[PDB]
Parts: structure tokens; sequence; C-alpha cells
């Protein structure tokens, strides 16, 4: 009993594969340029709705597909480590916190939860506009949730300063050198990665607001978002370029 997100499978007809089915650039209805992914249950794609996260525009429920927005430049993971990474500085990844903040206020405010927020889940379009996608590995992962399982918005925010030093490294593992049981045990005895290079202090405070032992003292997205937006007026308003931030 299909609902009216529902296409035939002869309305779709080019791989950037990988992940546990594929990923295909195609086209919908002769007209329309989409991604799709080679369970179920996308029912959560249905339902939310904003900017900057990436749009549902279809399923199949027969022979699999799930179809949405395309994202002309692929994950922000690759993004990042790929050839317009030397050029990104603080300014755009900044910005690009700000639009990933955003899309997570939403989900804040909707009282969803990811769980698998970091830069291989988020994609990026023309113009560095980036959306939330993919809905664990447990560099990314709140204490609190690797350990007992309690998944919240707080642990997501978590996720996000990790994110953060994401960004900021342009796409480096985080704990460098740091295995996941050394990273566990470290973290529980009070370890925080360190400011990254050229970043300025006042950004990593950020992220170690994000990484505070009880989730309930971690800030809201909306107000990662506020911060973020108004970061280079508010905050670091002598900010000059440097070499890679
Ligand atoms: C970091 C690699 C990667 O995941 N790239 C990627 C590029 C484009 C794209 N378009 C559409 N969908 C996905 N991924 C995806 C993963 C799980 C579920 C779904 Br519905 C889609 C990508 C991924």
């Amino acid at each position: 009993a299909k609902d009216a997100w529902e296409i035939p499978r002869e309305s779709l007809r080019v791989k950037l594969g990988q992940g546990c089915g594929e990923v295909w650039m195609g086209t919908w209805n002769g007209t329309t340029r989409v991604a799709i992914k080679t369970f179920l249950q996308a029912q959560v794609m249905k339902k939310l709705r904003h900017e900057k996260l990436v749009q549902l525009y279809a399923v199949v429920s027969e022979p699999i597909y799930i179809v949405t927005e395309y994202m002309s430049k692929g994950c922000l993971l690759d993004f990042l480590k790929g050839e317009m990474g030397k050029y990104l500085r603080l300014p755009q990844l900044v910005d690009m916190a700000a639009q990933i903040a955003s899309g997570m206020a939403y989900v804040e405010r909707m009282n969803y939860v990811h769980r698998d927020l970091r830069a291989a889940n988020i994609l990026v379009g023309e113009n560095l506009v980036c959306k939330v996608a993919d809905f664990f590995p447990i560099k990314w992962t709140a204490p609190e949730a690797a350990l007992y399982g309690r998944f919240t918005i707080k642990s997501d925010v978590w996720s996000f300063g990790i994110l953060l030093t994401e960004l900021t490294t342009k796409g480096r593992v985080p704990y460098p050198g740091m295995v996941n049981r050394e990273v566990l045990d470290q973290v529980e005895r009070g370890y925080r990665m360190p400011c990254p290079p050229e970043c300025p202090e006042s950004l990593h405070d950020l992220m170690c607001q994000c990484w505070r032992k009880d989730p309930e003292e971690r800030p809201t997205f909306e107000y990662l978002q506020a911060f973020l937006e108004d970061y280079f007026t508010s905050t670091e308003p002598q900010y000059q370029p440097g070499e890679n931030l």
C-alpha cells in the first residue's frame, strides 16, 4: 500500500558507487537530475523538510531505490580531502559549519536525533551549500552513547564538535594516531583534542562546549548556528587569513 512518494521503477534512468549499495546519478521522468541510492522504515526522510537537509524526491519499494536532490560536490569528507580543500579558509568553513548547525537546529526542533553526524554524512552542492544526510563509529559518538546507548540531540551536539575538527583540519580523522580503544579510554579520563593548528582558540572553546561530560550542559544547535553565523563580527572580528585557515 504505497504512499504519495511512490514512483514507478520505469520512471528512473553513471556511478558514484561505494557504501554498504551505491550512488548513481540519474534522470527522473526524462527531465530531472537526481541521486539514486540502490531498511526502508526513508520513512524519516519523508517527514523532514528543511533547506539544509538533503531532500527526498521519491522512493521505489518493490530492486529498491531512494531518490533525492542531486548534490554535485559529493560528500563533505571527500570534498575537504580533494583539490578544493587547500583553498578553503575559516570563513568558508565556519559558514559550512553554520549550514550544518542550521540543518541540525531544524532536526532539534522536530524532536529527532541523527545518530551519525560526521563529515562523511554531509553533502555539498554548488556555492558551498551543505546539507545534512544519511541518518556507530566511536570517534564521532558521545561517551554516554557509545557506552550506554543514550543517543539524544545532545549526543548529536557532541558529534558536531568532532565535525568542527574535521572542517578545521581539512578532513583529517580525529584523535590522530589514537585507536578506538585508546580514544574511548582517554576521553573517559577527560582528554579532549587540542586546538587545531591555525584555529582560533574561541572556535576551540566552542568544541569543548560541545564536548562537556554532562550532555545537558552542551549547547543547542540554535545556539551553535547563531554563534557560527555571527562569528566574524561578534567573536573574531580581527581575523586575518593564514596559510591554511
Ligand atoms: C563520502 C562518500 C559519499 O557518501 N558520497 C555520496 C555522494 C552523493 C550521494 N548522493 C545521494 N546519496 C548519498 N548517500 C546516501 C547514503 C545512505 C542513504 C542514502 Br538514501 C543516500 C550520496 C553519498
